[PDB]
């Protein structure tokens, strides 16, 4: 007996902050919480209290630390089949990463729709409120290896795996509407030049490097996924604060055989929030971990990641009715030309119990569509078809991989299909062919129908000659990219200039650089001018003189492509700094931590040690981080309460704690004596919007902080960071 | 529906005659056949009847006859998700055949012991006459891939796995009692000789090439497991009837801690019996897959391959008592000297469901042991600990091999390996290391004791230098090769002649054949002298010379090394071709399947078509197979009742298959007017020994025909078959 | 030294006939044969005379006859590193046979046009009578495992791969013109039909058993090819004794663009010819490996495969 | 095995060693070497047994372990000078 006997090794299988107990197999933490996937595999999970230690043979180990040898000094002996297997097993832990999305965090959950879309669709899973569909999530960087960082530029992966009664639905989108290429054939293209260089491998988790920006800006096709990627969406707060897209038109099929063209959406029910660039590097280095471990801490808490699924409909009658094609992947849908339907909500309710064979295993495919689905002729989908299936056949060792359990269906799955390396399935049928009589003919074929019935292909008119040939309708790629820059409001289109500024300014090559300028200037002069003044690059007078591309169907703007423009803000599941001292007014941090915890807002206790202290009546404090352990960087707003200052008055940890937290646009609170820090952050006496402070933290001090909070960042405060030295 | 209305497509599910019935998956012919590892495989079996016909991923499938093209004579379309699983499925079925004993074939069945063995060891499974434990057998020839022929000259392989209450055991044994070398360092030397050439791959499932012999000629070690294969030991008539030994020197552990040395056997209850080699090589292309479906259609007729364990057992004290040493794995233990101890029984009575799933991914090692049983320092032994888990990584694709569904313990098994290749096993432990707190250690380490308790090797002294060296003590080489040659019978001794002979008649460099001819000499001058003549060479002064190997331990001879020198024939299982006639003597054929049945011997009824004859008084006989269909090679013997003669009496495939039968030496019986037939095989009107004969098939013309069956061939005609053109 | 004095242990370098020497790997046989793709292998061919035995990494073993042990009867030991790289290497020779036509035999050679066929197709390798393509062609059954039996009843295949100065073109025929079915999305369940059953893995090398005829009489587009494998084309007398086909309609393709239908052949020079059931049945237990022998034993001799 | 997909490693370019290697090793997944050698055993007399075993001395010899002395029972057990 090695663990405590206060029972403190093990966390409560309750609902706790995050930061009050150490983390847990889903299982383990949330014993009640169940969906008829998370059931089926009960069958695979492996306990281990009170069992024996043994081989994978199922041999009693009797001593577990010591290898077989001639002597207690001598050579190891071959005849230790213990030891041999023990090693082996290790030594072939590992399998190939994916090719892209390597880095990506996952959880279990539900989803159910609000109402039968059976006018529209006959797929099974959207068919009834009542009816329940387990998911999968699993959120993802693009770009860097699964050992990567989370908080780096990039877009984000959201694959979503249904598991609904008539098969498995895959829809594997991304946080931005569009994708960089317009074709599936220079995929391996742009993700080469994306990717760490080939002949140093240099840089992981980024795009700021010579490859990319020279495929960039010989393609401009990619300017408009580029200016999502240079905005702050680039840079998400959480997974549960971006919005998902899948990115192409498909289908919906209904029972009558009308086919409607759909996109899908999420929309993110925490609302939509960003770091900033600086915050979010540094954050790459004060914790990679940091989204991977704030999602599982959100789900271990209570603060479910919720998402609404919408759909943007679009008749067939209208295919041809917009400035863009519909089926090109870089040109997005504005919402002001065609809203987004609300069709259901998704609950992730329950982290996993073992990464390795539940995210790292996961295989999520766009062609897994179920009946009441249907494919385009979007260049990009039909590429990606023939893509993830093929992948699995190295990372996850064979055909076999619908076996693995994160994998399998819950719906009934039978077939001729039979052998390839890991064959779990035992075959009875007498039959592996089919059409058979020694069977019967089973497993049998089902017409399709309006339930229940088999996949048949919507029978889209084909007409046109083999060739390998763009569509002339794809041809426009300005637009876009200046709808999205005209839609953010001047704090985004700054960090928009920042992010190209910064980006090209790690490109070696300055013609490169160059180069991507005269490109801006084809989509907006105040960009290009923003942009080239920030890397001494003046344009000439022709790139002066570039006209503007055309408005999108007559817009100038849409405010559904902003993050801020329409607030959207929640506070719960946030979490808030408060810097202690020797000797807290105990007073405050009674009002501080009741209205945080009534709003759903987690706090943590900092100090310039681990421990304890006490406050001035008494109560016993206990510390969950030190200053530099737990850097403003992992917060969304300050507090500081009142009392003894003068014991970090002069801790520098203490002063650049707000420094940081200032310079990042975060809310700040300071209570009675605690205003000293003022002149940390130059202050005026009279005080600024975004600094709430009282003579204590009652009455108003705490509603006035949780709406800066509700409001995300103090984006006004912007012109006077740019002289803060932090 | 496409099943025959009558439903005849579908085998009856109680235990049937060969040829009575299509054959079956073994969970459907034998349903209510069950034993814990059977019942545990429940949860992967998958049937089929009354199921949709689906994707990999629970999609039902409307049209599997069809691509998706663009018109119905267009190009097919990437999008086709259906077609592509399923072809990627076809296109990755195969996995890497073992490296040896690629060729085998397998059933389930349990093993009971006779009495408690607490006393010699604590292995759980002999424990308790009423332990039942579950076991998977595989029976395999060595040199052939998997697709090569049943009945070629070879070492036939005999694999049990235990699924024991405390671990996976598997007895790795073969068909002759030792090796053909003695470390396993020369393995692949070994194997890469008797293997298909490297430039060619030229010969399959055959020793008789140049290679094989130029290693045997360089390598006097081989000679001894070289005389059995050239015996008809290389050539059984059924995996039922050829004995199993575990080749090494292994130890029982008991409570007390006392070893045992211990080597294992299995004495077939059937008897012992094999074919002669015309027939086995006539076999190999009538029939290549006569051993697999002869052990299938056995099972499913309720002829059990029964098995007993036998121990032969010798004191720690006795090591040296002997003048060959324990660990030498070319060395055997005579019987008279240490006799066998029967220990318990196996009866193999379930074929499997999936042949690839059960056998083709089955993973046997003989490093598989139980606390109960350990190693030895035989240095073939030693190297095999090595390579049986090594070689499953490529095999069966990673560590997880254990996971694969007939490789599974029915033990419980706990530890804190992780992640590989398709990882099936999701673990809750909080713990992925020991020793921990945060799981109090579990699972925990288990101290050796009488039952239940941990693995910990014998503590046998090692003194020595660290050296490449073989002991001086394996350096003979000739004295157990001359003991196997004396123990023969005379028409034994004829067949080992003939094997050498037709082997080296087929190695193209004549001084090999010369070589090998001098190592016979060294064996026995008879043997020498009887290869030499028949392969045009004269043994010189000095090799009439060479003084004769001394006797093993004062034993000049040991009859149970004989197939047939002590008599152990059993006709349960075995089967009788009846050469039909188109009015068959019906009072004949009813006494003769009376008589058979009584003594479970099975019967094909053959004629010169398919269809049905008609006996005298209108019984209507259905007709199992064509005289060239189904050759005198597969059946035991051969009966001709009485009828019209003249209908058969000059067809050529009628009197050719007695002649076959003739040469093969088995026996022929005819009744009346089928005497007609004494002719085409040479037989005075006075009779001769193991033609049975009389008017009619009376009582004793079937006893006397049983009586020769109980004997297995008639050794007695082998001077009469020179002559006969067969 | 281990061979004999008078040097019978080595095959002759010269053309003889079956039987007359010991047969030899191809660059030993015959070192004076080249073209492009032979001569573009040296650089992979690892020869073996008067070098010392290492291992994979390059040091020199002295001594290939035992295992590391302590003492000269005792266990073992972990670091014995060349007996480790040995079995390692040898317990995983073996990679995944093909799924269908996995035992084939193979050779090298070449290919000429007699002359350009400029007119109907730019195809280079076609364009001139003086231009060489070097080509490795393989012949198989379908349905046995790479170890099964070569004078099976099946179909035949008949692969070229031609080494052509504008990329590898493979010409992957069999010896009927026509195939059992239309769709390729059919084709798992004809080649499951005829493989062995699922339950036992019977019958090796044979379409004579249930699921394959039941396909068949379910399946009557199947019906055109049974009839070829039914007849004694299903058994022929060696590899160089029978036709090839392409298969399918492809395409040829002109320098003005026009496309023509093509079908394509290959005509045996040694012409057609095929066994009797019974002796290929027979042949199959006698030889398993008799097409396999031949054509190697043909090369040797200087019957080279001939076909147009 | 599982990292660079086989035996043959040390085919893949950068492994490979610049001293020669020759043995009786064949085939496993991504064979680059083609052998001649009419033999893929030993001993053989078919090529007069090459590649041959080379005896150890004091330069281009053969391997051979040093000739340390072991003396103790098989045991799991940590030295207690190690404590
Ligand atoms: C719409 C969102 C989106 C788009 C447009 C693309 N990806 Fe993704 N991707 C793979 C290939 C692939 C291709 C061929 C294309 C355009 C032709 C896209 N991508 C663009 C992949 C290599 O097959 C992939 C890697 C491993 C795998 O299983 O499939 C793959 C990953 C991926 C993920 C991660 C899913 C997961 O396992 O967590 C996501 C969210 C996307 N892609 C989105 C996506
Ligand atoms: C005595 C019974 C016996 C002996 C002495 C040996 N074999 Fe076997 N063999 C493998 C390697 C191996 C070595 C290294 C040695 C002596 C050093 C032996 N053999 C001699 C193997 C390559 O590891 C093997 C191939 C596939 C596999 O999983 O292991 C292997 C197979 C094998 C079988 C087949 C079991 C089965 O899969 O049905 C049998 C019965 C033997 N060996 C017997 C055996
Ligand atoms: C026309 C000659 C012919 C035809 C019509 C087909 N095969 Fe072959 N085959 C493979 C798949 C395949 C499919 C999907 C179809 C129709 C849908 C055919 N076959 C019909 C394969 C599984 O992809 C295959 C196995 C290994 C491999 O590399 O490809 C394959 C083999 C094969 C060969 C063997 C070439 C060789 O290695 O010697 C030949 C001559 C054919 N097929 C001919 C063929
Ligand atoms: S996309
Ligand atoms: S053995
Ligand atoms: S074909």
């Amino acid at each position: 007996s090695l663990a405590p006997e206060d029972g403190s090794h093990r966390p409560a299988a309750e609902p706790t902050p995050p930061g009050a107990q150490p983390t847990a197999p889903g299982s383990l933490k949330a014993p009640d919480t169940r969906n008829e996937k998370l059931n089926s595999l009960e069958d695979v999970r492996k306990g281990s209290e009170n069992y024996a230690l043994t081989t994978n043979q199922g041999v009693r180990i009797a001593d577990d630390q010591n290898s077989l040898r001639a002597g207690s000094r001598g050579p190891t002996l071959l005849e230790d089949f213990i030891l041999r297997e023990k090693i082996t097993h290790f030594d072939h832990e590992r399998i190939p990463e994916r090719i892209v999305h390597a880095r990506g965090s996952a959880a279990h959950g539900y989803f159910q729709p609000y109402k039968s879309l059976s006018d529209i669709t006959k797929a099974d899973f959207l068919s009834d409120p009542n009816k329940i569909t387990p998911v999968f999530v699993r959120f993802s960087t693009v770009q860097g290896g699964a050992g990567s960082a989370d908080t780096v530029r990039d877009i984000r992966g959201f694959a979503t795996k249904f598991y609904t009664e008539e098969g498995i639905f895959d829809l594997v989108g991304n946080n931005t509407p569009i994708f960089f290429i317009q074709d599936a054939h220079k995929f391996p293209d742009f993700v080469h030049a994306v990717k760490p260089e080939p002949h140093w491998a240099i840089p992981q988790g980024q795009s700021a490097h010579d490859t990319f920006w020279d495929y960039v800006s010989l393609q401009p096709e990619t300017l408009h996924n580029v200016m999502w990627a240079m905005s702050d969406r680039g840079i998400p707060r959480s997974y549960r604060t971006m919005e998902g897209f899948g990115c192409h038109t498909f289908r919906l099929i209904n029972a009558e055989g009308k086919a409607t063209f759909v996109r899908f959406h999420w929309k993110p029910l925490a609302g939509k929030a960003s770091l900033v660039w600086d915050e979010a590097q540094k954050l790459t280095g004060r914790d990679p971990d940091f989204h991977r471990r704030e999602l599982w801490e959100a789900i271990e808490a209570g603060d479910f990641p919720e998402y609404e699924l919408g759909f943007q409909l679009i008749p067939e009658e209208d295919e041809f009715k917009f400035d863009f094609d519909l089926l090109d992947p870089t040109k997005l849908i504005p919402e002001e030309l065609v809203p987004v339907q609300r069709v259901g909500k998704m609950v992730l309710n329950r982290n996993p119990d073992n990464f390795f064979a539940e995210n790292e295993q996961a295989a999520f495919h766009p062609g897994h569509i179920v009946p009441g689905l249907d494919f385009t002729n979007d260049p990009l989908l039909q590429g990606r078809l023939f893509s993830y299936t093929d992948t699995q056949i190295s990372r996850l060792g064979g055909p076999n991989f619908h076996e693995i359990p994160i994998n399998r269906p819950t719906a009934p799955y039978h077939n001729f299909q039979r052998d390839g390396m890991h064959r779990m399935g035992i075959d009875t049928n007498p039959a592996n062919y089919e059409p058979n009589s020694i069977n019967d003919n089973w497993p049998r074929e089902t017409p399709p129908g309006p339930k229940r019935g088999g996949f048949e292909s919507y029978q889209e008119r084909v007409e046109g000659n083999k060739v390998r040939e763009r569509s002339p309708s794809f041809g426009e790629y300005y637009s876009h990219p200046r709808l999205f820059w005209l839609s953010q409001t001047p704090f985004e289109q700054r960090h928009i200039v920042d992010g190209f500024s910064f980006e090209l300014s790690k490109v070696v090559r300055p013609y490169i650089r160059e180069r991507v300028v005269d490109q801006l200037a084809h989509i907006d002069l105040t960009l290009a001018q923003a942009v080239a003044k920030n890397l001494g690059i003046e344009l000439t007078d022709d790139q002066l003189n570039i006209t503007p591309p055309p408005d999108v169907n007559g817009l100038k703007k849409d405010p559904s492509l902003s993050l801020y423009a329409i607030p959207d803000g929640d506070v719960k599941g946030r979490v808030v700094a408060i810097l202690l001292n020797d000797e807290v007014r105990s007073a405050d941090l009674l009002a501080i931590l009741k209205a945080l915890k009534a709003k759903g807002v987690h706090a943590k206790l900092l100090y310039s040690r681990m421990g304890e202290v006490t406050a001035d009546d008494g109560t016993v404090l206990p510390i969950a981080a030190t200053f530099a352990g737990a850097p403003s960087l992992t917060v969304d707003a300050v507090i500081v309460p009142a009392g003894n200052i003068a014991d970090i008055a002069d801790n520098g940890d203490a002063n650049y704690y707000l420094m940081e937290a200032y310079k990042h646009l975060k809310p700040i609170a300071l209570a009675g004596d605690a205003r000293k820090f003022k002149a940390t952050i130059k202050i005026a006496d009279q005080g600024e919007e975004g600094i709430v402070e009282a003579d204590s933290a009652d009455g108003s001090f705490m509603d006035e902080l949780l709406t800066l909070m509700a409001a995300h960042r103090v984006w006004s405060r912007i012109p006077k960071i740019d002289k803060i030295p932090a």
